[PDB]
């Protein structure tokens, strides 16, 4: 058979655009689709975006407190616009921007990293320090998931964040107590039942960050680890560009993209 022709069958009815990257294993080849072609990050970056906060950092910092308004809630922000009397600890903020999606979590994480664009060029310079050459974050919440399909801002590959992942969770990118912290926040992700955790069978465990954006963006990336302990890092990514900037994301062909790889890993 021929893979790819099914995730092809997956655009036409979906009307969408696909993207899909599973590394390569100890034990199965790589599976591409589009995968060197870009996509929004959307909140997909959030993930990155808490390592390297936690990389340069010791485990302390994640109890210093971090003061905002409500001004500052400026993007959707489950966990953040209830706590503006409070604060959030940066271990708080870390928890709400993986798994509730917080945008305001998001930038003050993207703050907390500093420097010009409010945090946007220390983060890509994060992604450049783990081999990516591609993806850049340009925008903060939530512009950054407004681009036009022609922009390259604030964009990634699907091969680029599976290899990401890839050194984050899997590698060494991180020490092990970082790298736990990471993992957990993922695997306790509120926001993904219906993306790839939709296409893996209940034995699999799934943990993931997803994102959504304008134009029908519907991406998700996660570590799956089959029955048996066996890892996977799988990247989805999915458009709508003609579809118009209120074009419907799509979170079924995410899962069904899930199932489609699924049956090669299984």
């Amino acid at each position: 058979g021929d893979l790819a022709d099914r995730f092809a069958e997956l655009e036409r009815r979906y009307d969408a655009r696909l993207g899909v990257y599973v590394p390569a294993t100890g034990t199965t080849e790589a599976i591409e689709y589009r995968a060197d072609e870009r996509f929004a990050f959307c909140s997909t970056f959030k993930a990155p975006l808490v390592a390297a906060v936690l990389h340069q950092n010791p485990l302390t910092h994640l109890d210093k407190l971090i003061t905002y308004t409500s001004d500052d809630i400026r993007s959707i922000s489950p966990v953040a616009q209830q706590h503006v009397q409070t604060g959030m600890t940066i271990g708080q903020l870390c928890d709400a921007a993986i798994r509730y999606s917080d945008g305001t979590a998001a930038n003050l994480l993207l703050a907390d990293l500093g420097g010009p664009g409010g945090g946007t060029a220390a983060f890509t310079g994060y992604l450049r320090s783990l081999g990516d050459t591609v993806s850049r974050l340009d925008a903060e919440e939530p512009e950054l998931n407004r681009d036009p399909p022609g922009d390259e801002r604030d964009t990634t590959t699907p091969h680029a964040i599976a290899l990401v992942l890839q050194q984050l969770v899997l590698g060494n990118a991180l020490p092990p107590d970082k790298r736990a912290l990471l993992t957990d926040w993922m695997a306790r992700n509120t926001t993904g039942a219906k993306r790839i955790r939709a296409g893996f069978p209940a034995d699999w465990k799934v943990i993931d960050k997803t994102g959504t954006g304008d134009y029908g963006r519907a991406n998700d990336i996660a570590v799956v680890w089959s029955p048996t302990g066996v890892p996977y890092v799988v990247a989805v990514m999915s458009d709508r560009a003609g579809g118009g900037y209120d074009a419907e994301p799509r979170e079924a062909l995410l899962a069904e993209a899930a199932t489609c790889v699924a049956g090669v890993l299984a």
